[PDB]
RNA sequence: GCGGAGUGAUCUACCCAUGGCCAGGGUGAAGCGCGGGUAAGACCGCGUGGAGGCCCGAACCCACUUAGGUUGAAGACUGAG
RNA sequence: GCCAGGCCAGUCCGCCCAGGGUGAGUCGGGACCUAAGGCGAGGCCGACAGGCGUAGUCGAUGGACAACGGGUUGAUAUUCCCGUACCCGUGUGUGGGCGCCCGUGACGAAUCAGCGGUACUAACCACCCAAAACCGGAUCGAUCACUCCCCUUCGGGGGUGUGGAGUUCUGGGGCUGCGUGGGAACUUCGCUGGUAGUAGUCAAGCGAAGGGGUGACGCAGGAAGGUAGCCGUACCAGUCAGUGGUAACACUGGGGCAAGCCGGUAGGGAGAGCGAUAGGCAAAUCCGUCGCUCACUAAUCCUGAGAGGUGACGCAUAGCCGGUUGAGGCGAAUUCGGUGAUCCUCUGCUGCCAAGAAAAGCCUCUAGCGAGCACACACACGGCCCGUACCCCAAACCGACACAGGUGGUCAGGUAGAGCAUACCAAGGCGUACGAGAUAACUAUGGUUAAGGAACUCGGCAAAAUGCCCCCGUAACUUCGGGAGAAGGGGGACCGGAAUAUCGUGAACACCCUUGCGGUGGGAGCGGGAUCCGGUCGCAGAAACCAGUGAGGAGCGACUGUUUACUAAAAACACAGGUCCGUGCGAAGUCGCAAGACGAUGUAUACGGACUGACGCCUGCCCGGUGCUGGAAGGUUAAGAGG
RNA sequence: AAAUUCCUUGUCGGGUAAGUUCCGACCUGCACGAAUGGCGUAACGACUUCUCAACUGUCUCAACCAUAGACUCGGCGAAA
RNA sequence: UCUGAUCGUAUUGGGCAUCUAACCUCGAACCCUGAAUCGGGUUUAGGGACAGUGCCUGGCGGGUAGUUUAACUGGGGCGGU
RNA sequence: CAGCUUGUUGGUGGGGUGACGGCCUACCAAGGCGACGACGGGUAGCCGGCCUGAGAGGGUGUCCGGCCACACUGGGACUGA
RNA sequence: ACUGCAGGGGAGACUGGAAUUCCUGGUGUAGCGGUGGAAUGCGCAGAUAUCAGGAGGAACACCGGUGGCGAAGGCGGGUCUCUGGGCAGUAACUGACGCUGAGGAGCGAAAGCGUGGGGAGCGAACAGGAUUAGAUACCCUGGUAGUCCACGCCGUAAACGGUGGGUACUAGGUGUGGGUUUCCUUCCUUGGGAUCCGUGCCGUAGCUAACGCAUUAAGUACCCCGCCUGGGGAGUACGGCC
RNA sequence: UCGAAGGUGGGAUCGGCGAUUGGGACGAAGUCGUAACAAGGUAGCCGUACCGGAAGGUGCGGCUGGAUC
């Protein structure tokens, strides 16, 4: 699951790497490749709008399929699990019975050379997609979209899992990875499984050149910048800031969700 | 110093795309084998291998100390480190 | 040319004057292609000004694409000339081949009659229920009438037995139906004869829209096989350098040549047919996917540095003659080894994670076009536009200067050396622009120093010292990797012998076979390193240049890194790790009036903000204040309403 | 008794012939204290600080040599 | 009958519920469109008289802006006046 | 005190001894010792004997006798049976 | 070896009910909780209580015992998969292949440590109330780690039968568990008798200072291992291993 | 060549003193509490963790070397 580095050096002491013993066919498909290039979270205006970016390993996009919709009814084989420097997950290459070649998300339990259905009609394993309608309540799923045909958006990092409380008239109560309690349609599709690589997280970068890689910049505390910069500069020591924490736009901490969005018919529970 | 309207990133700060460069030595990680060890092991020793914001050190990038310069060769440099 | 300029003078000049000089199908660009980015028809947004952006169109620092050697001018040359190549296009002939119609072959339906799928289902058969209505059983309670019984103010309970419109369970045909299962004819579909081998389709060639493949990609590390270059050498042509020796292999010089074409080596890579087909915006024989057979260690094919041939009867050259010292004329030998890349095979191989452009071009599929086509040879032609002089680590560029500064890329020989360090040299350049003198102090840059050895000084600042290779040996502590080149020691030159395979590198003459760019043995010649023993010299053997000082105790920051261009490099910043807070998704946050954008082609193991800052042990008490989060009983409170 | 301690060269011990610096304690903390983190910590540092070996013109205490100037002659010829 | 409690036609506003048709959707499909992740239109799936916006109005507001922050004084500050 | 040894273990050919022998030397093998305690540290002359104890045992090495080791400390050769 | 037997022996996976708590809504108003007595605390902004639905973790009443299993520690909600051991019977097979075991190795309650998850209830630390001269406690109200899961670490308990392992022998009486066996075999009795393996109690001899042990010995003998030489200092110092 | 003695160096081992500091034993007739021996007033012990002037207290698990129906 993860490897550890041996203390040959400082940058190397405590690091650790993941063992990528899951991957396959170690180089992507070329005809679902697209390019890629950095912004240095700069805008369309050309200014910085996202601080600490830049630099980092240049990276091609492959292109995942978050809809599956026209496949209904249609097998498809499993044919490679490959890495993908874009997102925390690894990616699956489907292998469609019609000719097709398609990417998803690798779930937890999905080797290769597995059989993967859609549709209504599909059995609940680990990969099947299908509306929330025929999937029974307290499955595991992910990958769940907000509106019918609007394409997967939630539990789509590594490990992640969404948990179907149940469906009352035609809505779906779900608890969500952050542990907030919601509603969507039920004609919303979901997958069944959770997400693989869950022990991601346990990777203990060594040095700073490895973030640089991955393509996050320095970044400098409030309270050691002069007052012209941020509203914690300032002093003659070091301080604590001479106010209560803010933003570097000087803005406090707290709620920052809009309290009258559209949106919170569908909220049964906030997070803890 | 204040206001209005314009000009500047050929210097410099950061970023994006596409190219180029890094003499010569040293150390010897993972992994892979063989043997020892056992019931199996864990482990151990030999090889192979050639990792690293690794070591010494030219090009190259800097600018720590000192002497000189200080109507300078130079509006920020030279020599030795 | 010499009155200005050149830090002096100048007959000289990058200065002044006149004239001359830059030749491309292949070099670098355009006419080809796109990245980041720019502009942007319509468009959306914005009082106006304008912002953003789609189609599109530009934009190399990248992709694609055809030339080498020699000569010549005072000044250009891969451009001119000579020799020899390659790429694109046009015309004229010649030859055969395939096609238009003819027919050639191939493929190739449709009509209508015989039964079932009983699929349709009027009905019919079975499975449960309303099991309808209704006959009618047991129980219930305070209604109800009946007859038997009892107190009472004359109004009703009770033993309730019967049943009434009575509650519930349920005994019985469940006729009518519901739901499902079998399920009547034509009707949907299939077979046999039949329309009929008929209609009809395809069969030269080009397909550039469109589909598909390729193009197409990181970093690190070698190894093997090669070659360039360099060092010798067979051979060739010469020299006598007024010194003691040296007359020929003693010494000096030579000991050359490309693209292209042929070739297919070392090394690499590749299963082949047939069938089906939901996908690739239409189609596809192409791609993708699936199935079957055969094949697999082979064979075949592709690719492929090198070697060899040709290019080359040519060019070049050491040298020799004559030479206004310009041009001329002649012109030898050219073999075999060693060493050896920063280059080639190699866009390969191995490893790793940080996971590594696009489009044209090329190939292929069909849509489509199509009566003429495609090919071979020969001849004759067309190949456009811009640059090309000269300087280019500089006196010609940026620094006001002919300024000790700055300026990207390519080539890069010998001896010693690990080396692109360092010392002396080659090829090739230069002596660079004020000089000539003179033992003053003093200043600067170097050098040496008796005895002492930090006593100097804020402080060992500066200088001195250490320094290489090989062999021994190496502490506390430790996160087990380090510390460590710890520290501290020993040896080092030359000559000879071991020593003729001593050893190791490559491998000539000469040894077999599937005869080749083949295999084995073989060991010549040529290079390399090490060790032991003996001897020799000096003050000194790392010889010059070059080239770590080491140890111990504290503080701070874990570490590599970053920083005040021009007085501050640090204990400051960053950092990996930690916690808290926000964010449920054109999210929060940020730029913007807005549209729109980044966040992110991401989705809570994610993103943003704050503080702390590897690792180890831990992180105590206080919610009174002020913030934040949540609540709404009460008080207070705007516009509006009311009037 | 600290990058924090005014008094202050606090007191004791070590080191030195002699130590306002240094190291180890004491605790009388003017005015330490737990993520504006507390206490440690192997490795690392052109960081700050103390000691030792070796070395030396840093010094006792200076002396000599060469070069570029300074000095003389010819030419040009400024500046505050 | 100050009629507290109260009924039925008017009238009205405040809550709650439902609806769809204004309005909204960076949900989907098709056309302009030959090349289009823009835009617009058509249909559909949702939301829905909410939200957003105009005008009026209360709150908050070092995020930004313009300013103020006296004099005497055995120098100024401190104190005092 | 848990790992000790490199003439160390063995063999070969010489040298050396009165005499066998790594005793010494040149070459070859990788062996030899160790939990039945090597290697290391502390202590000590050994025995016949002496004392105590019913005995087994416990203590001790002085008279005397036997031997060993030493002659200021450390090292070496010669004469000689 | 073959045939039967009992079992909370162990591991993994799925799953069920009760109860507590919490959430939402309905009914509903002034108390609830707590003690020897109270107060802190909770509610009046709608609490306790009652109903219905949902979320979540922990532990599995009844069976259940004096019982069973396991080397020890320990082990029961249910189902399935994998797996260990023991007992009984035949004597089918080998033929002393046995016992103990220095060091060494493995397993090993609870508490605690590292990494991630989880957290209903309880609950060190901590806070408030109460008692008391004081109350850093006993009592009450709360409440963090922990208790739970996954993989590791730690190797310590009154880890006790305060009794090392193996074997042979030494009256009986009375319960329970797993078998087998003829007979009384219907005396239905699943009783009695015989044997093997255990598990309790009482009791003969013997042993013991006594208490007590007594076929499950602390009795009579043998073999092997471990341990003690008065009490503190001290299972502590130094050294060493982890 | 070997070879006593001597010098140079990093280590190994055994002791002595040491500012300061921890725990132990004994002393007197001190101060502060009553933790154990009774159910010792909250039963006592065992391993661990945490806390507090101190004995000790609390939690987790185990024993009776206590009692109860
Ligand atoms: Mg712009
Ligand atoms: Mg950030
Ligand atoms: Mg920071
Ligand atoms: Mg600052
Ligand atoms: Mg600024
Ligand atoms: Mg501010
Ligand atoms: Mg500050
Ligand atoms: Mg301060
Ligand atoms: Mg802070
Ligand atoms: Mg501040
Ligand atoms: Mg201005
Ligand atoms: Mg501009
Ligand atoms: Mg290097
Ligand atoms: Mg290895
Ligand atoms: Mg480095
Ligand atoms: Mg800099
Ligand atoms: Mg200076
Ligand atoms: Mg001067
Ligand atoms: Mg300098
Ligand atoms: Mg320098
Ligand atoms: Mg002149
Ligand atoms: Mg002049
Ligand atoms: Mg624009
Ligand atoms: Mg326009
Ligand atoms: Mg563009
Ligand atoms: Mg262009
Ligand atoms: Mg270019
Ligand atoms: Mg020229
Ligand atoms: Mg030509
Ligand atoms: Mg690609
Ligand atoms: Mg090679
Ligand atoms: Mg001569
Ligand atoms: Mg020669
Ligand atoms: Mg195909
Ligand atoms: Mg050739
Ligand atoms: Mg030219
Ligand atoms: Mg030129
Ligand atoms: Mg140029
Ligand atoms: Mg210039
Ligand atoms: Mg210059
Ligand atoms: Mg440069
Ligand atoms: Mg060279
Ligand atoms: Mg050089
Ligand atoms: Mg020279
Ligand atoms: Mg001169
Ligand atoms: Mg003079
Ligand atoms: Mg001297
Ligand atoms: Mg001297
Ligand atoms: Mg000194
Ligand atoms: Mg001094
Ligand atoms: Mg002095
Ligand atoms: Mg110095
Ligand atoms: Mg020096
Ligand atoms: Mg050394
Ligand atoms: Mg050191
Ligand atoms: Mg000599
Ligand atoms: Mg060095
Ligand atoms: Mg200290
Ligand atoms: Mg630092
Ligand atoms: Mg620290
Ligand atoms: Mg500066
Ligand atoms: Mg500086
Ligand atoms: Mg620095
Ligand atoms: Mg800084
Ligand atoms: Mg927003
Ligand atoms: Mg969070
Ligand atoms: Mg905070
Ligand atoms: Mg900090
Ligand atoms: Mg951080
Ligand atoms: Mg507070
Ligand atoms: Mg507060
Ligand atoms: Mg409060
Ligand atoms: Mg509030
Ligand atoms: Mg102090
Ligand atoms: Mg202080
Ligand atoms: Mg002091
Ligand atoms: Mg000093
Ligand atoms: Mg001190
Ligand atoms: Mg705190
Ligand atoms: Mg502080
Ligand atoms: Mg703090
Ligand atoms: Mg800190
Ligand atoms: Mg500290
Ligand atoms: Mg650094
Ligand atoms: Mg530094
Ligand atoms: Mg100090
Ligand atoms: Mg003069
Ligand atoms: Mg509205
Ligand atoms: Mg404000
Ligand atoms: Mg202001
Ligand atoms: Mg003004
Ligand atoms: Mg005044
Ligand atoms: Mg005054
Ligand atoms: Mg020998
Ligand atoms: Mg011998
Ligand atoms: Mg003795
Ligand atoms: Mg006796
Ligand atoms: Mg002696
Ligand atoms: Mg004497
Ligand atoms: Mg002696
Ligand atoms: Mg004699
Ligand atoms: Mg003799
Ligand atoms: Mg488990
Ligand atoms: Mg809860
Ligand atoms: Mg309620
Ligand atoms: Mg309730
Ligand atoms: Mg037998
Ligand atoms: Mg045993
Ligand atoms: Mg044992
Ligand atoms: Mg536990
Ligand atoms: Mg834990
Ligand atoms: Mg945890
Ligand atoms: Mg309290
Ligand atoms: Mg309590
Ligand atoms: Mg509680
Ligand atoms: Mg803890
Ligand atoms: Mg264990
Ligand atoms: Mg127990
Ligand atoms: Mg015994
Ligand atoms: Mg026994
Ligand atoms: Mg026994
Ligand atoms: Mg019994
Ligand atoms: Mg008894
Ligand atoms: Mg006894
Ligand atoms: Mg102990
Ligand atoms: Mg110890
Ligand atoms: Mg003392
Ligand atoms: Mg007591
Ligand atoms: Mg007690
Ligand atoms: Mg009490
Ligand atoms: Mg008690
Ligand atoms: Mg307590
Ligand atoms: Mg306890
Ligand atoms: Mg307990």
């Amino acid at each position: 699951a993860i490897r550890k580095y041996k203390p040959t050096t400082p940058g190397r002491r405590g690091a650790s790497v993941s063992d990528f013993a899951e991957i396959t066919r170690s180089t992507p498909e070329k005809s679902l490749v697209r390019p890629l290039h950095g912004r240095g979270g700069r805008n369309a205006h050309g200014r910085i709008t996202t601080r600490h970016k830049g630099g980092g390993h240049k990276r091609a996009y492959r292109m995942i399929d978050f809809r599956r919709n026209d496949k209904d009814g249609v097998n498809a084989k499993v044919a490679h699990i490959e890495y993908d420097p874009n997102r925390t997950a690894r990616i699956a290459l489907l292998h469609y019975l019609d000719g097709e070649k398609r990417y998803i998300i690798a779930p937890n339990g999905l080797s290769q050379g597995d059989v993967v259905e859609s549709g209504a009609n599909a059995d609940i394993k680990p990969g099947n997609n299908l509306p929330l309608r025929n999937i029974p309540a307290g499955t595991l799923i992910h990958a769940v979209e907000l509106r019918p045909g609007g394409g997967a958006k939630l539990a789509r990092s590594a490990g992640s899992s969404i948990q179907l409380l149940g469906k009352e008239a035609s809505y779906a109560s779900l608890r969500m990875p952050s542990g907030e309690i919601r509603r969507v349609d039920v004609r919303c599709r979901a997958t069944v499984g959770e997400v693989g690589n869950a022990e991601q997280a346990n990777i203990n970068w060594g040095k700073a050149g490895r973030m640089r890689w991955k393509g996050k910049r320095p970044s400098v505390r409030g309270v050691v910048m002069n007052p012209v910069d941020h509203p914690h500069g300032g002093g003659e020591g070091k301080t604590s800031g001479g106010r209560h924490p803010v933003s570097p736009w000087g803005k406090p901490e707290g709620r920052t969700r809009n309290a009258n969005k559209s949106s919170n018919k569908f909220i049964v529970r906030r997070r803890r």
